[PDB]
């Protein structure tokens, strides 16, 4: 069928750091689209996107190569970003906080499963779809972690200060699947807070330290509930090797909480 193949590039969706993202409407089909064009780093982030098939992934539809510019064929989420539905210093309903970090568990349980690390969860790169189905984005900082079931350390420094975990800024080597755990576990807070508790996760920063000193009289534990609270306490572990698992976050009290919910009459 000819001109299945044109897509016009409608709106600007995102600014990467070495390019734009941009939203395309196929020609005959009217299907709408994300086209990520980028000029060692994005090489591994197509090869990455090539491995992945999930329902809360960002789908990659495929790339081509003209010259310089390369240009990524994504699944476009009409939604928009998780962190335009966070209401500064209130957050949003709790059943929908709730639905959300399941949908975040079971795209982060999914990677986590085939050896991938993220390495920069936050809800700028949670993408709602239609129906507010979350999907991570963006893979340009993501590694393999697990190959021929043998892990790796990492040693890299990466992400956003306000979500990475403290073994990040204190040593040199650090196992990859805590790191997210503890990014999802901010993620959880900003959405019943509508805040960010520090400015990272270090001794010398005071919010830090009163997080440590279990003050939870404060801001923004003052405003979560105790259930959801209690899950926050065993996320945000600073040892690494005594943060909860993803299996285990499974478990929680809060977790599997019931709170979240056409038709006539006579
Ligand atoms: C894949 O990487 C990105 C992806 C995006 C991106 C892609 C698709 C969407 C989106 C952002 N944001 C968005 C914002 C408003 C309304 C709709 C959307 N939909 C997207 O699917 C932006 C930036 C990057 C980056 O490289 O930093």
């Amino acid at each position: 069928v000819p001109f299945v193949e044109d897509w016009d590039l409608v709106q600007t969706l995102g600014e990467g750091a070495y390019g734009e993202v941009q939203l395309a409407v196929n020609r005959v089909t009217e299907e709408a689209v994300a086209v990520k064009i980028v000029d060692e780093n994005i090489k591994k982030e197509i090869c990455i996107n090539k491995m992945l098939n999930h329902e809360n992934v960002v789908k990659f539809y495929g790339h081509r190569r003209e010259g310089n510019i390369q240009y990524l064929f994504l699944e476009y989420c009409s939604g928009g970003e998780l962190f335009d539905r966070i209401e500064p210093d209130i957050g949003m309903p709790e059943p929908d906080a709730q639905r959300f970090f399941h949908q975040l568990m079971a795209g982060v349980v999914y990677l986590h499963g085939i050896g991938i690390t993220h390495r920069d969860i936050k809800p700028e790169n949670l993408l709602l779809d239609e129906r507010d189905n979350l999907k991570i984005s963006d893979f340009g900082l993501a590694t393999v972690f697990r190959y021929n079931n043998r892990e790796r350390l990492l040693n890299k420094m990466c992400g956003t200060l306000p979500y990475v975990a403290p073994e990040l800024l204190k040593r040199r080597e650090f196992h990859a699947e805590p790191v997210d755990v503890w990014s999802c576990g901010i993620v959880l807070t900003a959405m019943l807070a509508g805040e960010l508790p520090w400015d990272q996760p270090s001794d010398s920063c005071q919010e830090y330290s009163d997080w440590k000193e279990k003050k939870t009289y404060l801001n923004p534990w003052k405003k979560i509930d105790s259930a959801p609270l209690a899950l926050l306490h065993k996320i945000l572990v600073e040892n690494p090797s005594a943060r909860i698992t993803i299996p285990d976050i499974k478990k929680d009290r809060w977790y599997n909480k019931p709170l979240k919910k056409p038709r006539v009459t006579s």
